[PDB]
């Protein structure tokens, strides 16, 4: 190391009594953003790992790399709202994406809303967006510097014209408009003591679901519910297609579960005037029950009660008794049923998880047969458009090397043949020079855990290159096929093995795989992770001294523990926006929401787990001497309100300071704090390749690779 790690105050006297065990916490003041000491502190690291990031001859090499691989036409898939089409695309580098509009498929797009000149860095993203049922209005929000705080304006859709309304303090928000199309459904939050840009910690709690008239002051939105009783609920709202319900999804946790009640508009005295007539239909948080769609009182609902794999299932709210519902699409003993669309009145679009690859079927709503089957290759479907009133559908698909392919179906045609609207080609790229393959590796209990390896074709496997192994495993997120031209990058100037495990605590193999992650057995995760790496070692694919795992959020966590359980397996860790105070993670923001995958120290038995595997308090010097911590990257914002970047730098002070100062330590414990950014969401391309860019400097000039032109 040229360079020496700052002074950090340890506050000897920050000891905590949880359930008789005492653990200290002397980086505890870094918890105060905006302290001098904190501010001293970030700026103090980011004064060391710039520079060791510039210095490195290959940034500037992939930087400029990934600037001509990754400028290429960018769209989304085509929808129709009211009597236009629309469609986000961008032009290849444009830092946020362009909302085009145009009133025939064959018309002349124009730009209907370009958030790229609302800042001159793009730190303004589009956060949410809600068409009225004429698809005459539309509302849409606006988050700045990757902050989760959200802002609602309105435009008229013809002429582009920009309306008075606006609504601040929304944050985790539903947009349903009334189809009387005279207001629209959103929840905000009360008005907290402090800041609110997203670089405060406060707690959110006591989220309202308010309701919009348009043309009027946010201080006049009629509150339609509340749960004063129940700080942590979280109540989002839709109208069913009919327009005639509003479906009252409640929520506590991040948990594929969900109360449901419910709202006849028709039985309301004189519309909207308040606490609407609620009607308790699901009054439980045993399963979740996600509307697709309903023919007068017969709703049909996705759920997951006692379906793992999810299923359809039919509810008349005249004859609500669970004994009377009615399967229309039994639960698939393999294949999860991810989301569901009904399209053409009676077309019922299922997109099955089949083996972490995508298969979308079409089903009669009547009858919930099978008609057609949409062929797929290997890859996941990113996009759909096509609601009840569309005659045809859009389907943007992906892969590991296809950059995204727009199919288009005209449903009303005797032959349901698709087409392929738009293919993006991504020219300095071969496709049929890389392989993809997966494969089944077992865990520490025999689970068998899914990988996807992808490689240029015909590489030795003497364990010389270098890996790049990526997981998450947790809150039911699964990890499918995606394009990624900074990874390829890395397999083609960099000669790297790129490697996804679809490892437990995700919703590969239904909510029975999310289970086996999570809590009391958060372990397997890092169990399922780690055999990864070693399979990926024995096969020869790589060696532990080349090989580099990443992760962000909860992904973060996952590497983080895994460097703290073996840093022997690893050389190299990037840990990005990450969650590692497993102690007090619920303090912050909306970190009450994930104890439900986590748990809560709160109790004397959650505690025991979290103790265990928490980043933060089990950073340790290696016993042997041959052995010590990987090369280390965190990565973390200064507006990040979801995972309040004090998680990183109070862990990387306790890395620098227990690792980093013994003299066996040679590879470097760093941290970067950039500044307007957040979570992710949102950032700007910009900001996009200046952060991968960091990455694979770091990773080459710290495993030491060189480029290959
Ligand atoms: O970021 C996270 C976790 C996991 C998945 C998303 N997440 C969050 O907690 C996502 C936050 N979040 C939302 O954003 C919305 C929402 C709905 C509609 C529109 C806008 C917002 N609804 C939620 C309902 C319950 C709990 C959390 C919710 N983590 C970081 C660390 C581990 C958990």
């Amino acid at each position: 190391l040229s360079f020496q790690y700052p002074d950090v105050y340890r506050d000897e006297t920050a000891i905590q009594d949880y359930h008789g065990h005492k653990v200290c916490d002397p980086y505890a003041w870094l918890e105060d953003p905006d302290s001098e000491q904190t501010k001293a502190f970030v700026e103090a690291q980011n004064k060391i790992t710039v520079p060791f990031l510039e210095q490195c001859p290959i940034r500037g090499l992939y930087k400029e790399r990934m600037t001509e691989l990754y400028d290429y036409p960018k769209y989304s898939c085509h929808f129709k709202k009211g009597k236009r089409y629309f469609y986000f695309y961008n032009t290849g580098l444009q830092n946020q994406r362009v909302l085009y509009v145009q009133d025939s498929l064959e018309g002349e797009a124009r730009v209907f809303l370009d958030p790229n000149i609302l800042s001159d860095d793009g730190t303004v993203a589009l956060r949410g967006y809600a068409f009225s049922e004429d698809g005459e209005y539309f509302a849409y929000g606006l988050s700045a510097s990757g902050s989760d705080w959200v802002t609602i304006k309105f435009m008229k859709v013809d002429g582009a014209k920009e309306l008075p309304d606006v609504l601040e303090r929304v944050k985790f928000s539903c947009m349903a408009w009334t189809h009387d199309g005279k207001g629209m459904f959103y929840n905000a939050y009360p008005q907290q003591d402090g800041k609110s840009d997203g670089t405060e910690t406060s707690t959110n709690l006591h989220q309202k679901l308010y309701y919009h008239v348009l043309g009027t002051d946010q201080s006049e939105d009629i509150l339609c519910a509340e749960f004063p009783d129940e700080p942590k609920w979280m109540g989002g709202a839709e109208l069913s297609d009919d327009g005639r319900y509003v479906l009252l999804s409640i929520r506590e946790g991040c948990d594929p579960v969900n109360r449901l009640w419910y709202c006849d508009l028709q039985q309301e005295s004189n519309g909207i005037t308040g606490i609407l007539k609620w009607v308790k239909l699901i009054d439980n948080f045993e399963g979740e029950y996600d509307y697709v769609t309903n023919e007068g009182t017969v709703f049909t609902f996705k759920t997951n009660r006692h379906s793992p794999n999810y299923r359809l299932i039919n509810i008349d709210f005249t004859d609500p008794e669970e004994s009377k519902w009615k399967v229309l699409v039994p639960e698939h003993e393999k294949d999860v049923l991810e989301w569901v669309a009904c399209v053409r009145s009676n077309f019922l679009v299922l997109c099955y998880l089949h083996d972490v690859k995508n298969t979308l079927q079409l089903h009669d709503l009547a009858t919930g047969a099978l008609l057609k089957i949409f062929p797929l290759e290997v890859g996941s479907v990113v996009g759909y458009s096509g609601q009840k009133k569309d005659t045809e559908i859009f389907y943007q698909f992906t892969s590991f090397l296809s950059p995204g392919i727009i199919y288009h179906c005209d449903l009303t045609k005797e032959e349901l043949e698709p087409r392929v609207f738009r293919e993006v080609t991504v020219k300095g790229i071969d496709a049929s020079d890389y392989q993809t393959v997966q494969i089944f590796y077992p865990s520490k209990d025999g689970t068998k855990i899914p990988m996807f390896i992808v490689h240029k074709k015909g590489i030795k496997l003497d364990g010389s290159h270098p890996a790049f192994l990526y997981g998450y495993g947790g809150f039911n997120i699964s990890i499918t096929p995606n394009y990624s031209v900074s990874r390829l990058i890395f397999v083609r100037h960099m000669g790297g093995v790129l490697a996804v495990a679809n490892i437990r605590g995700g919703g590969e193999y239904g909510e029975t795989w999310h289970k086996g992650g999570i809590l009391a057995n958060k372990q397997n995760c890092f169990d399922d992770f780690q055999c990864a790496a070693e399979y990926l070692i024995k096969e020869g694919y790589t060696s532990p001294k080349r090989l580099t795992i990443n992760g962000g959020s909860n992904g973060g966590l996952l590497v983080a523990t895994c460097a703290n359980q073996r840093p022997d397996l690893f050389g190299c860790v990037i840990a990005q926006v990450g969650v590692m105070d497993m102690l007090k993670f619920h303090k912050y923001t909306i970190g009450h929401a994930w104890t439900t995958d986590y748990g809560c120290s709160d109790s004397k038995q959650h505690f025991e787990w979290l103790i265990k595997y928490s980043p933060l308090h089990n950073v340790k010097l290696p016993e042997a001497d041959d052995i010590q911590y990987p090369s280390m990257l965190l990565l973390t914002a200064d507006h990040d309100d979801r995972v309040v970047p004090l998680h990183s730098l109070k862990f990387i002070a306790t890395l620098q300071y227990i690792v980093g100062r013994s003299r066996k330590q040679n590879n470097p414990l760093l941290i970067h704090v950039d500044t307007k950014a957040g979570h992710g969401a949102g950032k700007p391309t910009a900001k996009v390749i200046e952060e991968v860019s960091d990455m694979f400097a770091f990773i080459a000039r710290c495993l030491n690779i060189d480029w290959i032109p």
